[PDB]
RNA sequence: GGCCGGCAUGGUCCCAGCCUCCUCGCUGGCGCCGGCUGGGCAACACCAUUGCACUCCGGUGGCGAAUGGGAC
């Protein structure tokens, strides 16, 4: 499903052998055009693998790259996005 | 990776080859057979997982592996 815009957005469906520092570079290659990016959590704990949270400094910047990014081929496999569902706390540390 | 027992095996050195979860080594290891046993998930493989976090953190596996020449 989905939910309300957020700065973070969801990730998952990612390629679970990748390792955590590879997977969180290709994603700021593939995502700093969308605008600047105040970091990107990834985990791959038995949990969280295969997921990452991108935060956006804007919640504009979370929007263009969800509607773009959609089923994007990364790693051979379609990734799917979302908005996150909570604010991530590095967002709420400043509000 | 460690220890033990059996059979085997003349010594020292050189070169090359091979092996590997104990990285690979410039203090590595490598005759055949059998038994006991340690560490670790860091890498790799498989299994299982499609998972909404801001706390590092599923499991199992392999090491049950690896030889030729020369000089004295
Ligand atoms: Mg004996
Ligand atoms: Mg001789
Ligand atoms: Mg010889």
């Amino acid at each position: 499903p989905e939910t309300r815009p957020n700065h973070t957005i969801y990730i998952n469906n990612l390629n679970e052998k990748i390792k955590k520092d590879e997977l969180k570079k290709s994603l700021h290659a593939i995502f700093s055009r969308f605008g600047q990016i105040l970091d990107i959590l990834v985990s791959r704990s038995l949990k969280m693998r295969g997921q990452a949270f991108v935060i956006f400094k804007e919640v504009s910047s979370a929007t263009n790259a969800l509607r773009s990014m959609q089923g994007f081929p990364f790693y051979d496999k379609p990734m799917r996005i979302q908005y996150a569902k909570t604010d991530s706390d590095i967002i709420a540390k400043m509000k």
